[PDB]
Parts: C-alpha cells; sequence; structure tokens
C-alpha cells in the first residue's frame, strides 16, 4: 500500500486529475486525506467537479497566486502535492508546504520541449519520438528532478489531437508507480541535455506558408488538427487534412 | 503493431472508464468520425463523458438499449467493434451482431465467479484474498462469453468496497489498449472455466449488520458497506439503530 495517514493534495484539471483521484482511492488513501486544487467547472473539467461533489472531497478553485489558495494548502497540510494538468504556476511557498515534495506531469522528454503546445511542436519539427516526464517541481516551470520518463513514438499519421490523447493515456498507466516513488522519497535524477522551449501562442498563428515543402505542410496541418478548434489555413481556405489540401 | 486503419468503434458506456476508453481510442489513431458512443442521461458520474461528446462533436445516443432508435443508431454507424465500459443496460443480441469483429465488456471479477452487480462488496464480504477483472466478448446473456483478458488483483485486510471499486477501474484501464488490439486481431478468447457464482442487484443484507455474526464477518461487512457518499453499515442495539464508524475506529 501507500504509508497510512499520508495526505495528498492533487492540483489538477480534467480526466488526468479525475484518474489520479481514482488511483489514490485505489491505493487506500482516505477521503479526508485527499484535497484538490483546481479551476472552475468547464467542458474539460466537469468529470473532476462532479466527482468532487459526489464524494464530498474538499477542494478550492482559488487562483494559485491568492492567499485563499495558500490557506487551502496550509489548512490541509499535505505530505505530497501532485500536479495533473494544473494550468497555473504554483508558487514556491505553496510547494514548500509538502514535506515529501511534489510531482508534475509534463508531456515531453524534459528538458526537451519545455513550455506549452509540446504535442503540436513535436509534430511540426518532425520528431520521430517524444514522451512524457513526471518531475519534482520548484518555483520555476518544467524544472526539477525527473522521477520517471517514458518514450512515446510519434507516427506519420499522428495529429496533435491523437498525440495529446495518447500522451494522457500512457502517462496514466505509470501514475501509480510515480505516486509510490514520491511516497518513498526517491530524489530522482537531474534533467540533462539540449533544452528547448516554445510559447503560449499558436504556431505561426495557425496559417500555412506556401513556400514550405509538402512534407512540412502536411506536418503543420496534422499539428493544427484539434477539434473543435479551427484547422490550418491556406490563403488564395480551411484545411484539416492533406487530402483536402491536395483537393485544393 | 497498430489498430487497423479506418476501424469503426462504437463505445457503449458510462462515466470515467468510457471517457478514458475514448481517450484511448483517439490516442490509438481511431479518427473522431469513426467513433460513436451509446451512453445514458447526463448525471453526476456521466458528466465527464457527456462534456467530451459535446466538445469533440462525437456522435452519440442516449436511447434505451432495447429501443428501435438505438438499433438504428448502431446500424447506421456500422461498427467494426463494440466496447462496453460500465454500460448499464443489457445490449440485445441483434445489436452485437452489427459488429463484424464482435465486442468486449469489462467486468470487475474473475468470471464466472461473481457474475451480477455488487461484485466488489461480495468479494469483501466472503473473505476473498484474491479477485481481479475480466474483459470478455459478449453474447445475448449477461456476463457470458469468451475471455480476452483477466488480471489478478489481491484484496487487502484494509480494502473497502470503495477502495477496491476504484482500484478495479484504475488497474483495468491500464490493460485497455492491449484488449482493443486483441479484438483488432480477431483473438477468439477462451471459454469461461471454474465454478460460477452469482449475486443480485439489492444491497447485501439491506446494509444491516446481524449482531450474531462473528467479529471477522462483521469486520468484512463494515468494509464492504463503506462507499461514500452512501451511509455505512448499520448495527441495531436494543431495537435502536446506529451507524457504525469507520473500521479504523471499529477495530479499537
Ligand atoms: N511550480 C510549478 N512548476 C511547474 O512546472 C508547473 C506549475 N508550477 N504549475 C502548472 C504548470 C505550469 N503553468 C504555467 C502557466 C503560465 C506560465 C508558466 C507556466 N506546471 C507544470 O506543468
Ligand atoms: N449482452 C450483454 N452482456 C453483458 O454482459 C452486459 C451487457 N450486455 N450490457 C451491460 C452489462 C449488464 N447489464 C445488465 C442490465 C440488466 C440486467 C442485467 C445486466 N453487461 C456487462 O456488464
Ligand atoms: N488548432 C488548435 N489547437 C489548440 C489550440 N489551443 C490548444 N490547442 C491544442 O490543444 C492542446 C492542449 O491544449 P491547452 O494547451 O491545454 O489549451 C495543445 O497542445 C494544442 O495542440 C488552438 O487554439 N487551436
Ligand atoms: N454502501 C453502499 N454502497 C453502494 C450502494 N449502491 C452502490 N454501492 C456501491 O457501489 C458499487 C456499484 O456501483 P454501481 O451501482 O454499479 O454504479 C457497488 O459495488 C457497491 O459497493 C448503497 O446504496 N450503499
Amino acid at each position: 500500500a501507500i504509508a497510512p495517514n499520508t495526505r495528498v493534495l492533487v492540483a489538477g484539471y480534467g480526466l488526468p486529475a479525475e484518474f489520479c483521484v481514482t488511483t489514490l482511492i485505489g491505493m487506500g488513501v482516505e477521503i479526508d486525506k485527499i484535497a484538490v486544487a483546481t479551476h472552475r467547472e468547464d467542458n474539460r473539467n466537469c468529470g473532476l467537479h462532479s466527482m468532487l461533489r459526489l464524494r464530498n472531497i474538499q477542494f478550492t478553485t482559488a487562483a494559485a497566486n491568492s492567499e485563499e489558495f495558500y490557506e487551502f494548502g496550509a489548512n490541509f497540510a499535505p505530505d505530497m502535492i501532485i500536479s495533473m494538468h494544473y494550468r497555473s504556476l504554483i508558487p514556491g511557498r505553496f510547494l514548500k508546504l509538502a514535506k515529501k515534495g511534489s510531482v508534475n506531469l509534463h508531456p515531453s522528454l524534459l528538458p526537451a520541449y519545455r513550455g506549452t503546445n509540446s504535442v503540436a511542436w513535436v509534430i511540426i519539427n518532425g520528431e520521430s519520438e517524444t514522451g512524457f516526464s513526471y518531475h519534482r517541481m520548484d518555483e520555476n516551470a518544467d524544472t526539477g528532478a525527473i522521477l520517471l520518463q517514458e518514450r512515446i513514438s510519434v507516427e506519420e499519421t499522428d495529429t496533435a489531437f491523437s498525440l495529446f490523447h495518447r500522451q494522457i493515456a500512457r502517462a496514466m498507466l505509470r501514475l501509480e508507480e510515480v505516486i509510490l516513488k514520491l511516497d518513498q522519497g526517491d530524489p530522482g535524477f537531474a534533467q540533462l541535455g539540449e533544452a528547448s522551449y516554445y510559447a503560449r501562442e499558436l504556431p505561426f498563428g495557425g496559417v500555412i506558408d506556401p513556400r514550405w515543402s509538402e512534407v512540412q505542410i502536411d506536418r503543420f496541418i496534422r499539428a493544427m488538427f484539434f477539434p473543435p478548434f479551427p484547422p490550418a489555413v491556406l490563403k488564395i481556405y480551411y484545411v484539416p487534412s492533406i487530402d483536402i489540401y491536395r483537393s485544393l
């Protein structure tokens, strides 16, 4: 099992966090030993919210930088903090509340592909491999000792949509193991190699430059595929697949 | 090895396992227009799913499993496979027929042991030290058909219905991808073997401790009734009803 009377704060959003809470209940962690920091109910975060309400699990939606959020942590007094797709930077003072520390899920092999749109940028740049990294957190983004990584092959037929969902699914299959490592106080290993980073913004503002090769265009199209967001644009109009691009 | 291109997969399901199943199928490269979901009305446990369906524009029905609307929904979609993930109505033989590659259902017992519906509680109540889950091809009957995948889960002294139910889901989801690939490849699965047993829908002994049971049976029953937000096991002392504490406190 996990050490009894262990207190776990999950900071998270969506399925990953719903799945994490599920896993924790499965490892024996009591309800009063669990707490969730999240964001408001929306069309990705409804499962989490409906579970929090049904099972009466204490939670906050307060902003990560608010005194209300800090107090939610201090009143709970966690042993560990798990970040599952939490969308805001968690201040150092908050992370410091967790006496056994924390773990975040990042869908790249860090220090490669820090930032956001990792799954989109992996496809554009033509990577044959990506993966995910579970890592210990510090005050900074995507930094800290690696507890676990798994390599994910990128396919020629992958879109951002498919790679995003495979990222989640595969990452979940290693979560239990990761919580143990955190519980056992595994220090993990330092990040190393060639670090890269990519921004909030939508790659090339979602528009296809026609001076690119057919190979890069196809990749851009695939990386911009993410329903219900609009797909890539050509100018001459809307291009969700290479066939439709070949039709034009 | 990857799922066949243009595979068409209908998912009949409810709650997280179904949401996770769809996540699993999209990550395996099954395209959205080639996914369909049959589920029930939106309620607490099914929001995750309903919101996904709506956000990603995945076609779905909530029609009753025995309704003509449901049959036609399947017929029109024309699945290669059907995957049941905590679907709550018996799917008729004629619907399952539509899937050329057939179907799979997730059941949280080592079938044919613990057919029926409070598998987790009954496993605890009977003092099993070992249970598991079963992925199986469906036919017209409930809990019948060839096994594609069984995995063992051990039951602990500290397990409750709550803990075990959630470990059943978590652990079962980790074999899902593999099971979809078994169906992809036409694995026939293997006939069910061993002693069958069965348990009905109504809550074991109406949620009530019989004080004449031994300490060890009462221990088990209190654990099997622990499932928030539902009320725990009940003890009657001098014709006067009491809610039991958590086994933690019961054990002192």
